[PDB]
């Protein structure tokens, strides 16, 4: 019996007492940070225990079980190597290695102010598990990858039917035979699924609501807003201006649906502000079945989860997506901002950001790290979970 | 240390000698079949056993083990339960339900000659198990059901990079904008494809080899051809001549290929006749990672193998494509003869017949099953594996 | 020599004096108008005469040439029979049975305001030679007839050059590959046009203009505006707002157009009234390449006159432009008030007027007068002029 | 009275005798041939005096009334300058000049062995008027060409109603809605009229029936076959065997039609051969309502000239038909042999001939030659036959 104690002969060295640091240390290599929020009243205990003990803090059986039986469940998962990537201390040089060899990508433009030479890569796993490189902190715009996000919304508040009442699930002109959108991810169909949210309510409201909805997903981590980008968006937006009222003819907003409104809302939701650490949560949500892994709190139905994910991957990339789908296989989107949110199902979530565009309006460098990353690892939606070649698989030990 | 004799006591209740029939009972239970190809060896050895007397025969710990030895390594698998789908006797039962809900499914139109009544579903696990209900033993063609196969062989023997120098890799007018077929699951890719597979040979022996790829892939269960088919889709093959001489004017074959003879090869390949049972093994090779499930060789590179479940996704169904891989989110490939060619990743492969065809062209019984699938397991493309709802997961215990 | 002498007793039969009243009769039975203003001082002078006595105003050798020797030339050629149609009371007789088979063609839907049995026919040759039958006083809204209008006019004013760098001459989306709308009888393109007329101005000179020309072409008949027609073009034309918006995007418009404010001149033009009559005359002046058949003034270059009847002919009926250019062969263009302008070039130029639509948006009466009338008559455009079969010739005696 | 003495004195200076010459230079002056077929029997009693008067000739009253008398009608139209262009030998300067403008445009590549300074423009006027300069009398294929003639054909026989259940008349995709082709300029709709033209009969009389129709309205001027060209066309004839299996899928052809028979047949078609000079009197008429204009024979029906102008008009220069539609506005055919049939409608017919194709595969000195001959005369559709600026008018005098 007494599992805080397993534990602790599995970080103490057959020895009587774990220093601090060597938990931490220990701790930290499993990939999860000391700020994960399952893990606070672990961390409380134990700044405490620092404080309320002499300056050569050494946490005996006893006070190792005192700090950790509140988070002893996932702290066990943790050290057990049950992580969905257990080695997660080598998977990471490896996205290091993708790191560098996708910022030797030198080409393309940006749109039209930020600096070609950001490149920022962030991981979270699907079990709370993170990874950085590059300029991850840095604030930039959702802009199209807002596009899952706010459909997952609607479709987690509305269900399937619905949400498909207004829009369709078939890549694509500007309305398909059935006179809605093709599908969520074009701007004609984000524009009408932007219609949906919270219908009723006034923008302010509405704004809110998506804000506090990407928050659960990102974890509470950075989400913000640009309204310098939002002024933009709305003042040369011409195309979405012909977007809404040719919508508006076709009669394909809801019944009572301010157009101009909805466009001024749409407009906003693409000026939402992540980083990359930020929105690599918001990715892991979706790869973790609507669960944010690093909260535990359910934020998604997995219908809303599963529609995101299977539209991402037949929709995410424009004309591009048959092509990425094929060498990459994992549903991914893109952003004029230089952002690819990509989930890879079951494993983890990543944001890859460099504001350089190439021709097709998609990050070099995040294209490049996507095909490198499924050149590297049996991710690819139809790699082979036993037989894969010479691909690394992450998910394995030895 | 005791391999195959920590199997005796698992069959035997800490008892003398296990009856040979009991035996086969608790291995056709495993979802394995005595005519396994991989338990060949041990099922001579019984063979030979029930010579020795003619009377109920009870294997003790030493005879036993003389058989079992030979196949030791998948005979324990099956009874520690380590198969992909471990409580496979009550996977099959839900199996019989889903095929029950479908044959109350009358609607459709057979194509014209076959009775609109058979109706026959086959289940082939990546590790063999095996499962079959209504008329899975009735041979019928591929028809385009053999797109995938014949693609496959040719990325087997030729590679992404040639292949898709004659077609490309995206959903659908005959040509696209590179002046290449759209994708091998359309006539146009088809005929292209067929045109790559050993070149050089002749008509008489290409087919021959195909016929050898197409026993591989099945374990050397049931591979045919019906003439009858043959004859049909020569006389009536207008269109398909139509396609072929505006690709042979549009440059569209490799060097030195006789078009009008290629056509022929290509109606033969939609001849080939299988039964429920061996295509669900075809399919489940391309569930397996390359690997035929019933006899470990391997048939397809994993390369071949990720293309060819990649196009079935985004171009299987083609129009359909869109609506069935966002509901249903498995790699399918239907064909005429009412045959859809179902993989399931990772888990099994399926062939659903019924002749009954909506206006589409799909098999009534055969889409309504693939949907029931969906809705009762999480096999869908982005189920989460361990967020899933309400639906059930075979590939777990309970 | 004596011209007015040599009329004199063509009207008088070896006579001393003629009627007033007989000349009155006479001038009309050529199928000018009294009211003609080629024939105002002569009308003038006769009013005058008159005035003297009160007694049936017989006039003599010396009095009638006082009358008629401003206006000798275009006297003669109607007594002379040197219009286009010679025997003109004939003419009209079979443009009444026309307008009479035609009346009781009983299909169509209003748009949605009219009544659905008026029914007006007028014609004016480009000799001036009048005639109507009919609802052919009542105003309507030209809407889309005016499209060959303000084409006429950009290109009188900037030639063909200039306007066809931002408008095509080809039939049809939205754009052409040139990113130019297709033509401009399409509204995309009409709003190009529009925003060519009379750049720099502002919108309440710009649309007096456009009267000011519309005036020269009908000869200073009927032209008037309808604001209820302009209210409701603009409170519901979404679909124009959509193209107005696409066409900023595009950067189809010349440089600094207000585009908003473009669409409200657009509205205004389409809200523009006429009568039969009066377009009539509108459609004569194009029928007499250019000068207003019943004021003699060159309102349109030859140039222009030449490019808009061209484009009526393959687009002015939108998708019916190839079944009627084959069948009717006349340039014309519908209008959704129940309008047609009808072009026979070199003869006459007319309009038809029934609000009831058919399916494809023009008036129902309409059409089917335009089948007769080339039925009846060798106007089509590819009908000999020697070998016409067994068509009617109205440019012939006997 | 007397017809032939009013003539008389017409040619003869107040004088006794007309020299034989000085009839002979007033009637080649007039535009006409001494071989014209109405005029053989005047030639024929004026060939039979040279050879009873062996003398000087010199034509007394009474022997000039006894070659003439016989075709009096068309001789008086000749000299009383009757003719549709009066002035024909000033007209024919300007054919002059515009064929040496455009023989200095020598852009352009002969499709594939002929050769690219061959230029050859060819008229013949409504009333039998010839005029040729340069090379009108070496035989070239009509190639494409010939779609509106055998249309016409089909049409005289069949009439409009049948002719258009096959094919319809709009311009372009292999077939439109109505699953018939678009029209009968395209292969897709040639080689569905060509299946109407006498059917029953076998290949061929098929071909001798059209090309005894091609003699009539050729004058029985030369009308040629290469059999040479023939096997080219077969040969290489994919795109056309494509478009003949595609439509027998869709059942285009009539009830028993032979498809690869039919192919042949129009293989055959193409291949006609003619020259400038007898393809001239071929457009002639259908410049003339039917009539050939040199023999007075009525070749086809008002109704199919009319049809064959209309679709030369919309849909005789494929993409190509609106641009020239707008600026040359005369309906016309072009062929890869590098010929132009040219109808000015109630005029003249003419064949332009120069074998470098533009991009689009039209004469390149052809088409420089239609775009310099409608600047310089009001023979555009839309030109004003009564206000034309400065364009020319060969129909007056002065």
């Amino acid at each position: 019996p007494s599992l805080e104690d397993l534990l602790f002969y599995t970080i103490a060295e057959g020895q009587e007492k774990i220093p601090v640091h060597k938990f931490i240390t220990a701790l930290k290599s499993t990939g999860l940070r000391t700020s994960d929020p399952r893990l606070k009243e672990c961390m409380d205990m134990l700044r405490l225990t620092l404080q309320t003990t002499s300056d050569g803090v050494m946490l005996d059986k006893d006070l190792f079980k005192k700090c950790v039986q509140s988070n002893i469940v996932l702290l066990t998962q943790a050290f057990r190597r049950k992580f969905v990537i257990p080695d997660f201390m080598s998977f990471t040089s490896h996205i290091d290695e993708l790191y560098e060899s996708a910022k030797k990508q030198s080409g393309g433009k940006v749109a039209d102010k930020f600096s070609p030479d950001l490149w920022g890569v962030s991981v979270c796993t699907v079990d709370g598990q993170r990874h950085s490189t590059g300029d991850t902190k840095v604030p930039f715009c959702l802009q199209s990858c807002v596009k899952p996000l706010k459909y997952a919304i609607a479709v987690n508040d509305l269900g399937t039917e619905y949400v498909h009442r207004y829009v369709g699930k078939e890549p694509s002109l500007f309305l398909n035979e059935d006179d809605k959108p093709h599908n969520p991810m074009v701007n004609a169909g984000a524009i009408v699924v932007t219609s949906l949210i919270k219908q009723g309510v006034n923008n302010a409201e509405k704004f809110d609501y998506v804000m506090q909805f990407l928050n659960k997903m990102a974890g509470n981590e950075y989400v913000g807003f640009s309204n310098a980008t939002f002024q933009s968006e709305r003042e040369s937006g011409d195309r979405n201006f012909a977007i809404g009222y040719y919508l508006k003819e076709k009669k394909c907003f809801p019944e009572g649906t301010d157009m101009v409104g909805i466009l001024d809302f749409y407009f906003q939701l693409c000026s939402i502000e992540v980083t990359c650490e930020s929105a690599s949560v918001m990715a892991a949500t979706l790869a973790n079945g609507g669960f944010c892994p690093i909260t535990g709190e359910r934020v998604l139905s997995p219908e809303a989860v599963r529609n995101t994910l299977s539209l991402m991957h037949s929709c995410g990339m424009y004309d591009f997506s048959g092509q990425f789908a094929f060498h990459v296989g994992l549903p991914a989107k893109c952003g004029v901002a230089g952002g690819i949110l990509l989930v890879v199902p079951n494993v983890m979530g990543m944001m890859c950001w460099s504001p350089p565009l190439d021709k097709m309006g998609n990050s070099v460098k995040g294209i490049h790290f996507c095909h490198d990353l499924v050149s590297l690892c049996n991710f690819h939606n139809y790699d082979n979970l036993r037989h894969f070649a010479k691909k690394l698989d992450p998910r394995r030990e030895g």
